[PDB]
DNA sequence: GGTCTTCACACCGGTGTGAAGACC
DNA sequence: GGTCTTCACACCGGTGTGAAGACC
């Protein structure tokens, strides 16, 4: 669970524990003696809560202790089945800690995705957590999809066939000339539901935990809108990192730079929403930074210049971070037309 | 020296020693207990030898021992002076081996360019290295600088002021805006001999070490230069990570388009020459992301597509980057009219 | 053609130093 | 206005996992 009860690990299965010896399963160029089961992590203490919509504790905490349990869980439980024998290399523990961070956000977003297409719908508005009521007119067409993306995945298959024939005819030009077209793929994307499922009841029910079976519902959630979604119906980019540093903030730039060449450039569309989501700032000036027009048209200057991200925010707790999506909802939905 | 003499070591003072203990004078919100002192380290190990340019064996040797040695004599040295106490992080020992693998390529490189340009001046060719003499008829007009830049150049203060008037309107047309155009500093500049210097004789001659003396004149080449160096002069830029990763070497990218973006469409310039060299491109797939298009231009399809970067490239010894430099100079300089 | 096995993607936290800074 | 002090730049090496792979 989120504290550590003693009984419930050792109810677990072998190969349910939060930490893997692989001593005598050596990988093949690495050292490493224990490995971080992350989502065996996610499933022991966030397997029946959600940030944001649990008790009050839990929804006020500093975010920064909420993103973190898992690891110190996961040490005591190595700890207690192995001693003197036990280390985990600070590498492991930060790469497992950006993970967490990102797919406990993207959780926080879909609950809050779901309570607003029920209140679309218009089944009501839920009260337990108390969060303020939209005030846009309630419509079933305004209703949203958030989907977390794999790591390796191009983001273009989720567009309409048509307007991806003329991505693909722009990449095969390019690829005729030796050359390419390489993007990291975005974290998370907030894009308009499909008319096919606007009466489908999944995509308006919480979840209550962060489940194995809740794991494989979110994270598949992108293969049901492949192929099906508008250019001008994405709304949201975002980009998860839990600290930030001076060399490493370029990375989400170019994808903020690429996403856009292919969008408002080769489609029409209005403008790309794309922001950057952190929990640790300092030691550097992102703010500024980021107060950055994007790389596109700058050399014709034949259309208005605007900056390659939204803003960069910093969620101090997870009912923040609903409060946003919930204000940010509330004001882009009113463009779509009922 | 390049092997720890004992003797040696001994014979140093307390603020010219390999590691600084720090354990009574803490860094504000560090835990570090000793420091490597990477320019005394860097004057310890390479203080009278330079590789490609001392003896075979060091010539010859595999680079990737040859960018490590400090290392390890730091840390028998710090065993020798510390014992049971003595301990240095992983990450402040691949902060310090990325900058000696910078600073030791760009003195190999400047030395080659010194045997260059005493080659074109007429001096005749050293010769106590055996290297393949270049076949460009020699002239004063075609020598070349090398230049290692800062941490937080702008690199853009080298050009010649009417050049750099254009610039700075185009970067206060998008501060207006409240836009911004941030970039980091590339690695390694190598331009061509501005016109007022093409007689002075300390662009002739090599380096016996990376002394701290020669340190500073290696360091503060770029400010003899600066304000007089024309746009198309620009030979060649070069950036250096002793290691690929799959979300690293994304950041040269963005690099190598602003570059392009302030010379290619601003200033008219032919082509950019920008390249990285590595020791370890092995856990990626940068010899095919490398094959991509710089971004820009390809919204308008007013010109030509080319790619962002030359070339990617892994010196095994050092007297291979010695070989490639001087072949690179001698295909380049031809374009240069005598 | 199932299963076992390897490999690329992207993940980030502890750093030395030049330069802006701050109070005398 | 010298000196002492803090802060941003950029530096990279050890990783869990989904998916391509390879030999039966
Ligand atoms: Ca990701
Ligand atoms: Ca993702
Ligand atoms: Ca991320
Ligand atoms: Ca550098
Ligand atoms: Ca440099
Ligand atoms: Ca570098």
């Amino acid at each position: 669970p989120f504290t550590y009860s003693i009984e419930a690990t050792r109810n677990l299965a072998t190969t349910e524990r939060c930490i893997q010896d692989i001593r005598n399963a050596p990988v093949r160029n690495r050292s490493t003696q224990f490995q971080l089961a992350q989502q065996n992590m996610l499933a022991y203490t966030f397997g029946e809560v959600i940030p944001g919509f649990a008790s009050a504790g839990i929804n006020g905490m500093d975010y920064r202790d909420v993103i973190g349990r898992p690891v110190e869980n996961a040490v005591t439980e190595g700890t207690h089945f192995f001693r003197d024998d036990f280390r985990v290399d600070s590498n492991a523990k930060a790469k497992v800690a950006g993970d967490i961070f990102e797919i406990v956000s993207s959780a926080v977003m879909w609950n809050c995705a779901a309570r607003w297409n029920s209140l679309m719908v218009g089944e009501g508005w839920r009260s337990q957590p108390r969060y303020s009521r939209p005030t846009l007119s309630p419509s079933p067409r305004r209703q949203v999809a958030v989907l977390n993306l794999p790591r390796s995945f191009d983001w273009v298959s989720l567009l309409v066939p048509e307007s991806q024939e003329v991505i693909e005819e722009f990449r095969a030009g390019l690829r005729k000339d030796g050359l390419g077209l390489p993007t990291s793929t975005p974290d998370l994307a907030v894009v308009v539901l499909p008319e096919e499922f606007q009466n489908d009841e999944m995509w308006r029910e919480e979840i209550a935990g962060l489940t194995r079976p809740n794991q494989i519902l979110l994270s598949g959630a992108y293969q049901r809108l492949q192929g099906r979604v508008q250019p001008g119906e994405i709304s949201l980019a975002v980009a998860f990192k839990r600290s930030l540093r001076s060399d490493r903030l370029y990375q989400p730039l170019y994808e903020a730079n690429v996403m856009q060449l292919l969008l408002e450039g080769k489609l029409g569309a209005p403008k790309v929403e794309f922001e950057v989501h952190t929990l640790a700032p300092e030691g550097t000036n992102a703010f500024v930074t980021y107060e950055a027009a994007s790389l596109y048209g700058l050399a014709e200057g034949r259309s208005a210049v605007h900056r390659a991200i939204r803003e960069l925010y910093v969620p101090p707790t997870a009912a923040d971070l609903a409060r946003r999506f919930f204000a940010f909802l509330n004001e882009r939905m009113e463009l779509v037309n009922g």
